[PDB]
């Protein structure tokens, strides 16, 4: 984490633009790793809900270290005063060196906020996004300097998340990437580096594979139960295809795979689910409403 | 197990036809677990080498106990003519299975349960030549048998209710966890498993990501022991690819059948992973 932040002296002060569950778990890793953040919403009620929502997460982690009380809420206070908000993205923005954008998965939406964003940071600064459901190249479309964007693609809970896949449009600069990858490693993830291709690496093989899952299941050749136990026990996996899902979010799952369904009509890989789409048409969207696949 | 065992009362002689690997591995098991076990192979050799292997792993009176409930024989025919379940677990060529099958036939008894523990082929395309296609079905185990705890259990068309159900206890008795499938290419596992190997190779090959980074974002992102080319050496490349070369020339249209040039390439050049150490990794 070190060797990476001492090599990037460029970059100080990190603003994360969008205040929901990503946005408030990138902002708690960035800050406990030593760089300052501020994080930006126009949406009050947000900010307060993602900086108590950080300040319990730290509290609860220092619990574990050992040292006197002092020591460890001490800890608490240095973490949490690197952390400041603003309800205005411009003046948000306006001295960040980074600025990493996880707001809804809208494309007009974070265009605008990237136009936003672009009119107010400094020259030098470097933009990025967290999506899950749009190409780089589409979210960059409207920018000035193409070669400063790419994407950071944490996992939920970040806090806990190891992985980070750090993502380069064709336009962006190696000497962005590079910085990126030294920023993924700095907070304490484990990068691993890909193109701009849908679905990046985790989501592109590990989403089909699920509706393949479902896929065999709505042919009628087994049983989700059995499917689930064939591939814990036939390939170790912790949760079969279907718990997976119901982990994820259905809602999740579903969304992503009709976008590529959508812009990507002739690849059969990417049909959709009949199963899947009746479940999130009911609001059955997994673990998160206590029933998808199965009920919990 | 035993309380499989102990409803299967007509299950006394188990035949196996083929003594490679799997045959051996399922010979293995299912004389620890209380069944008489007749290996059949015309490959005198073959059978030797098995049966050294075999005594070998349950080393590992128990041992010379376990050995006597195996007998070897270098013919079909007469090998399953006392047997009550006969396992196939041949070569992977169509036509060698069902003059196997043939021979079988024209010998076991009229009640004998007849399965196949293929992964290359349909079950309704071993039994084609069949006349009572009612006491076929699949026992799809897999290496090392007598590690490997999942045993999917598979029915054709026209598997009858009676012999799906016998099927079942058997795998259960002879200590398998069975999951149940109908004769679908690939069953469950090879079907999800095998095609998502190639979707990491379709990825590296189109330059998206490295290996070694594909391995990581697997097992750190779903928490799997091995990512997809440390699992598609482990398997075998020759493996996997003589499965999906069979899918892709039976199921054309399908576009995630399509094969990979690296792998034809590594099977092509006999780098077939651990088994040879050299597969997409070095060993």
């Amino acid at each position: 984490m070190f060797t990476a932040k001492c090599a990037m002296q460029n970059i100080r002060n990190v603003a994360i633009v969008g205040s929901g569950q990503m946005g408030s778990g990138i902002a708690q890793v960035t800050a406990s790793s030593g760089f300052n953040v501020m994080l930006a919403d126009v949406n009050k009620k947000a900010l307060d809900r993602a900086m108590k929502a950080i300040s319990q997460s730290v509290t609860h982690l220092s619990k574990k270290q050992k040292g006197t009380d002092k020591e460890k809420s001490d800890f608490v206070t240095l973490t949490m005063s690197r952390i400041k908000t603003c309800n205005n993205v411009s003046t948000a923005v306006a001295d960040a060196d980074l600025i990493i954008e996880a707001a809804i998965e809208n494309i007009d939406l974070k265009r605008g906020i990237f136009a936003q964003i672009e009119q107010s940071c400094k020259k030098d600064s470097i933009l990025t996004t967290n999506t899950s459901s749009f190409l780089l190249e589409d979210v960059a479309k409207g920018l000035q300097d193409k070669t400063r964007f790419g994407g950071l693609h944490f996992f939920n809970p970040v806090p806990v998340m190891k992985l980070l896949e750090v993502i380069r449009s064709d336009d962006t600069s190696d000497e962005t990437y590079a910085t990126l990858i030294k920023f993924g490693t700095a907070v304490g993830k484990t990068t691993v580096a890909c193109k701009d291709s849908p679905g990046f690496i985790v989501n592109r093989l590990l989403i089909p594979y699920f509706f393949e899952a479902a896929r065999m299941y709505e042919r009628g050749d087994a049983s989700m139960t059995d499917i689930d136990e064939a591939m814990k026990l036939g390939a170790g996996h912790p949760m079969g295809p279907f718990e997976l899902a119901d982990y994820i979010g259905l809602d999740t799952v579903k969304f992503v795979m009709d976008g590529w369904a959508a812009k990507y009509p002739e690849v059969q890989l990417f049909e959709a689910s009949p199963l899947v789409d009746k479940l999130v048409a009911e609001g059955k969207l997994g673990r998160k409403t206590g029933d998808g696949f199965y009920s919990y």
